[PDB]
């Protein structure tokens, strides 16, 4: 029973130097030992064990770590567990990589979170890629920047990050957790709204460079409930940002009073090739939807499919409302809602300033079939915000029917 | 003391076989060993030794390198060092793997060229991503399609390349180097520009498929100088191309001509979703900027923001002059420009052949806030180079008044 120190290689080294330089493997996570030498590397060949050995793809949230002993103590599940550091040169993580499931049934809130939480915290910029299908359930951790000290208590699955691709190509599932209630009425699904204080209601600090996109879909049905009534407060995506960009998406089912909502000081969005279905159910208590809500400067809404085929949003809902200046609306298709697009000037906190003059708010070579307004302009009464120029040029509108009383009831439609 | 020859595995093997066999890792690249066995694999944890062990991302560029002992004396410090050959399956690379810093404040322009030239030299088709900010203040060497044999001595730092993607979603700041002076007035900062000989004054052989793309910021404001003269040969990208594509990207600040001209006979260029700011300074001597300088054919100039808020771009200044046929400048706003859109007809050697006719200029769907010209009509005098057709439609143009000579004063506007 002789020493690794005293076994010797064709290089001349000893068989303990040689193991100290292995790339070694455990199964899991869970397996990362807790004595092994500073600087140790292992794969890690999944994140839990593999659920089916027969499948094509066994082995899911693998890694490879780096041992940093001052850090053995901290555990965040996904860049540094019990100081078994996570090598990622291009900065592109998987779900699975945080322990997430991504079996389209486990709640997998929690989990994602330890994703993002650990990007903002770090100021990583990169990618994370959803290949696989999820399901979420319950409040995203109130900490970092989704700290709540207004006290608005929106529900919040995932915690958007700045300089980070959220990448999605599979079914997001949003379960009954994020239903509308009297007592917790709003809701802010994919947070890019980050308030400082009690007194930040409208996120002073910017977030930059939210990238949502992919060919995946977000699916809200399960959130849809009676019990939900009006708020204002009810988002698929808040944001306070500079530089954002949600394309490719489809976005289904829910109780939302708008799909994209940006903030007082937002600046250079982008909102493309999205299809917004069905955003406002039958049977809730809301009664007013407008799928993008365009606060700011600089909001470019292009070739997106808006569309309800249920009654509700065939009797009252809006395309888009530009609220601020150099705000375009163009190349869109708009299927059954009664309203295409409001230029609405509103002097009033969340938006215009005292005397502020919008300009440039252009809507061209849209589609319309639509049952009430193409163009619809709104103002507060004897207030100082002034428009000075609307072009609404080069669309093709069709006034349709709205719904009959018989399909109203057929329905159910509550609010 | 026994032989690792001697030592037998559970599998009938020696361990001096297994060992022949074991994924090996070292720490740096400096740690590669310089008597392997020929075919040996070693994980290079970082490319150089953790700054600080602490933070999130201890160990940057790291690599998996083979050793081939016929290559052991090739050492380009990226693809090949000292016979270690990277291995990289989708071709994704990143700075750290040539051993750029990525600090924000150490000059990379050396160890960035380790990466672009090789991937030049190898005829490679790849990715470059950019997660970190870097620095860049000094010539990037006149090396393989970077020689100068035409002598113009324009200060390069980025080496482009045929079918490589340059995505760049973090800070690029350049450096006092690239100042203007009388002595070297011409720069080329991103050069997709390659000259064979002293006669090839225009790129006779055109760049392919280059892509320069993402979320970031080039900062160009420590190049800005009083000392800056006008040159026509002052560029952020001066490409000679068949097919280019620069999207998403904030450029800022400096002493430009042009942010982007291509060349006689480039073709298929696409330039959107950018912001142009302020890329002429008050106190430099240049009196001239025209934002995009479209030579050659099939260039399309969209979606972009272009904006002085300087006094200087807002008494001269175009956001684009289309020199050639099948050139569109569409979906743009520009903001306190003097000049919205040239069509300029240059019978001249850098663009228009005698006799030649100029089809298919369009400018359609901008917005401009400008104080000159929407539409600018350009030739030499008596010369054959004549226009076809140039159609200006659906442009949403406002008159502003330019800067007092008080604000041009305050600003120390110059040249
Ligand atoms: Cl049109």
């Amino acid at each position: 029973t002789r020493s690794a120190d005293k076994v010797i290689d064709e290089s001349g080294a000893t068989q303990q130097e040689l193991n100290n330089h292995s790339v070694q493997h455990v199964e899991t996570v869970a397996d990362l030992p807790t004595n092994a030498k500073d600087g140790a590397v292992l794969y890690v060949k999944g994140y839990y064990k593999p659920t089916n050995l027969a499948l094509a793809k066994p082995y899911k949230g693998g890694s490879t770590r780096v041992y940093v002993a001052q850090r053995k103590d901290e555990d965040d599940g996904f860049l540094c567990i019990r100081g078994w550091v996570l090598q990622s040169e291009t900065s592109i993580y998987t779900p699975h990589m945080s322990g997430c499931l991504c079996d389209g049934t486990t709640d997998d809130t929690l989990n994602f979170d330890k994703l993002m939480y650990a990007l903002e915290k770090n100021n990583i910029a990169g990618k994370v890629i959803i290949n696989d299908d999820m399901f979420f359930n319950s409040q995203c951790p109130r900490i970092g920047k989704l700290i709540d000290p207004v006290q608005f208590n929106e529900k919040n699955a995932i915690r958007l990050v700045s300089n980070v691709d959220l990448e999605i190509n599979a079914t997001l599932n949003f379960g009954p957790f994020f239903a509308g209630s009297s007592t917790q009425p709003r809701c802010n699904i994919l947070s890019a709204m980050y308030r400082e204080d009690v007194n930040d209601w409208y996120g002073k600090n910017r977030h930059e460079n939210i990238k949502v996109y992919g060919t995946g879909t977000l699916d809200f049905t399960q959130t849809e409930s009676p019990n939900a009534v009006q708020d204002g407060y009810r988002w698929i995506i808040k944001a306070s940002v500079k530089g954002m960009e949600v394309y490719g998406l489809t976005f289904k089912g829910g109780d939302f009073a708008n799909a994209i909502q940006t903030s007082k000081t937002s600046e250079h969005i982008r909102i493309y090739g999205n299809t917004f279905s069905n955003l406002m159910s039958d049977k809730s208590l809301l009664h007013d939807h407008s799928t993008i809500y365009c606060i700011g400067k600089d909001i470019k809404v292009h070739d997106n499919v808006f569309e309800f085929t249920n009654v509700k949003g065939r009797l009252n809902a809006c395309a888009c409302e530009l609220h601020g200046s150099e705000q375009w609306f163009y190349k869109n298709v708009v299927r059954g809602y009664p309203n295409l697009v409001f230029s609405a000037i509103l002097r009033t906190d969340q938006s215009l300033d005292e005397n502020e003059v919008v300009y440039d708010q252009k809507a061209f070579d849209n589609t319309a079939f639509i049952s009430r307004s193409a163009l619809g302009y709104w103002s507060l009464a004897n207030k100082s915000a002034k428009l000075r120029d609307l072009e609404f040029y080069d669309n093709t509108v069709t006034f349709i029917e709205a719904p009959t009383l018989a399909q109203y009831t057929s329905a159910g439609v509550r609010g």
